[PDB]
């Protein structure tokens, strides 16, 4: 099968940087509509089963990005809601973002992971591992911390996404 995994969240959290750690073949305007710019495709093996995974980084801020956020929600098989552990403001918006996704696909059970990125930036940390874990508990979803910069837990993130999807299948 083909799985479509969508990186979403506030600007600056590390969505594009996370996308780059997937190691996928990057799309472009020449391969629109199915592999546009800011998409990354790769065949991967998870738990002895291969899947073609397309990782999307098209969650654009502002009015001009509305149709892309809609396309993102309409077509995603799973959603990675990314905040930065160095940016409490991004963390604070996690529940609203999650509820918009859930409410926007009311007939579907949406596979989601809450991603606390920039875990390497110890000096700049504003949100704790514990806090992020607790909010995920509250919101009924899996939590993981990543350093997109160091590729720490990034294999686990994308493998986890595939697992999330398979467990509704
Ligand atoms: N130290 C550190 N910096 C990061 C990490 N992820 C992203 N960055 C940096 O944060 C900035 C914003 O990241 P970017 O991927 O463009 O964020 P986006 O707006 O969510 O796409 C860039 O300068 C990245 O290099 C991380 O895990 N650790
Ligand atoms: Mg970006």
């Amino acid at each position: 099968g083909i799985f479509k995994v969508m990186l979403v969240g506030e600007s600056g959290v590390g969505k594009s940087t996370l996308a780059g750690t997937f190691g996928g073949l990057q799309g472009d305007s020449a391969h629109e509509p199915e592999n546009p710019e800011d998409t990354y495709e790769r065949r991967i093996m998870v738990d002895k089963e291969e899947v073609t995974l397309v990782v999307y980084d098209i969650w654009e801020q502002g009015d001009a990005g509305g149709w892309l956020r809609d396309h993102c929600l309409q077509t995603g098989d799973a959603f990675l809601i990314v905040f930065s552990v160095t940016d409490r403001r991004s963390f604070s918006k996690v529940p609203e973002t999650l509820l918009r996704l859930r409410a926007g696909r009311p007939h579907h059970d949406l596979p989601v992971i809450l991603v606390g990125n920039k875990s390497d930036l110890a000096r700049s940390r504003e949100v704790s591992l514990e806090e992020g874990r607790h909010l995920a508990g509250t919101l009924s979803c899996k939590h993981i911390e990543t350093s997109a910069a160091l590729h720490h837990n990034t294999r686990e993130l994308f493998e986890g996404a595939v697992r999330q999807i398979r467990l509704r299948r």
